[PDB]
């Protein structure tokens, strides 16, 4: 039985149009992950920490028979595959894997949470969210994602 599942993207170091890619190339081959569609990619201004490099975000859908723990070991390895050192929340990285969405299930463990607990106030997750998975509701708000996005200048097509 196929779990649908939605992952963000993001890579600000290097070559990030080519992390972005090997990732969902490397994601696709885990067994038990299949990804079945892929949003336009962004390019993103910081948010947070803004003085480090901008970023390119995207979302993918997947079809998955992994547990919700089981996705975000894979999520991490291929973070490592793409030589992801640094480890500040706050910083840079070559990759970064984000659940954003496990069916429509919640949980809440103190490193894990999904829906991700931060997705709605960022237009860098709900923008290309929005191009693939408009009509999905995200369990938190009750609300679908195309009710939740909103404009932000700071979001622009690459
Ligand atoms: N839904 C989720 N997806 C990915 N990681 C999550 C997560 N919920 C909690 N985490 C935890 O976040 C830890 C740190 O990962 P990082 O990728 O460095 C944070 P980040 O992605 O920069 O911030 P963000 O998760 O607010 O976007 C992971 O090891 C994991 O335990
Ligand atoms: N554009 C873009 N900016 C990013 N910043 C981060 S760190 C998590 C975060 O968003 C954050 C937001 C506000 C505060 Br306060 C702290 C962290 N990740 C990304 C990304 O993927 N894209
Ligand atoms: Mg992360
Ligand atoms: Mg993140």
């Amino acid at each position: 039985h196929m779990i649908q599942a939605y992952l963000g993207l993001g890579s600000n170091i290097g070559d990030r149009e080519s992390q972005l890619n090997d990732a969902i190339k490397i994601l696709n081959e885990y067994d038990g992950i299949s990804v079945s569609n892929i949003s336009p990619i962004y390019e993103t201004a910081p948010v947070g920490y803004t003085e480090q490099p901008n970023f390119l975000n995207l979302c993918v859908e997947i079809q998955t028979t992994l547990t919700v723990l089981q996705l975000l070991e894979c999520c991490l390895k291929t973070e490592e595959c793409l030589h992801r050192i640094r480890k500040e929340r706050w910083g840079p990285r070559t990759l970064d894997v984000d659940i954003l969405l496990y069916g429509e299930e919640m949980i809440d463990l103190p490193k894990l949470s999904v829906p991700h607990p931060r997705m709605n106030e960022r237009a860098f997750v709900l923008i290309p969210l929005n191009d693939i998975a408009a009509n999905v509701v995200e369990p938190r708000s009750k609300l679908k994602v195309k009710d939740l996005v909103f404009v932000d200048d700071s979001v622009k097509r690459y």
